[PDB]
């Protein structure tokens, strides 16, 4: 769920995760996709490609098991969709951490989304 | 729509809209509804009942038109869903805006609906 994917993106970024990633650029946040504008956003394109895949679970709203082992994320076994929605979520929270070289606070905020480029598809 | 209700409130308010009710208590924002816990979160509250009334439009994606007339949220004539649609997202901007008083930002970037009580029936 939303929860396990927040506290992912925290553990990895020590960043609070609704504050830097809640509305960044045309793929960070609520809403679809768009065209990519730096690779941090990139890292949320690829994310919700990755949802798109899921069947038998809800992304946004199902609690699943993961542990932090060794500064790493381990997902628990779960079930199939579960399993592989929070992989969905420990892969973003890792391409998170790895592109804030380059994460820009002028795409942090806000009203951008609907005039975002469409996305081309997954 | 979300882009209609994000604007209302900016333009209630003067706040942006997903910084300071993008996860605020347990009602504002992402996911459903739990005890209150200011009078800011109960606006959230109510909204989110206030949608449940509707019948045959989408809150989250149906674009509805609506005007800025002498600084009021003023409603265009759409059909009968619509309309209601627009004013619950008319109410609650003027409700966050009414409430700016007691707003506390411990209660802003802080996920803790997981952790909220159960919401009452509306
Ligand atoms: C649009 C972002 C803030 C939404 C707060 C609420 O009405 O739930």
């Amino acid at each position: 769920s939303l929860f396990e994917l927040g506290k992912m993106i925290l553990q990895e970024t020590g960043k609070n995760p609704a504050k830097s990633y809640g509305v960044y650029g045309c793929n960070c946040g609520v809403g679809g996709r768009g065209k990519p504008k730096d690779a941090t956003d990139r890292c949320c394109y690829v994310h919700k490609c990755c949802y798109k895949k899921l069947t038998g679970c809800d992304p946004k709203k199902d609690r699943y098991s993961y542990s932090w082992k060794d500064k790493t994320i381990v997902c628990g076994e779960n079930n199939s969709c579960l399993k592989e929605l929070c992989e969905c979520d420990k892969a973003v929270a890792i391409c998170l951490r790895e592109n804030l070289d380059t994460y820009n606070k002028k795409y942090r905020y806000n009203y951008l989304k609907p005039a975002c480029k469409k996305a081309d598809p997954c």
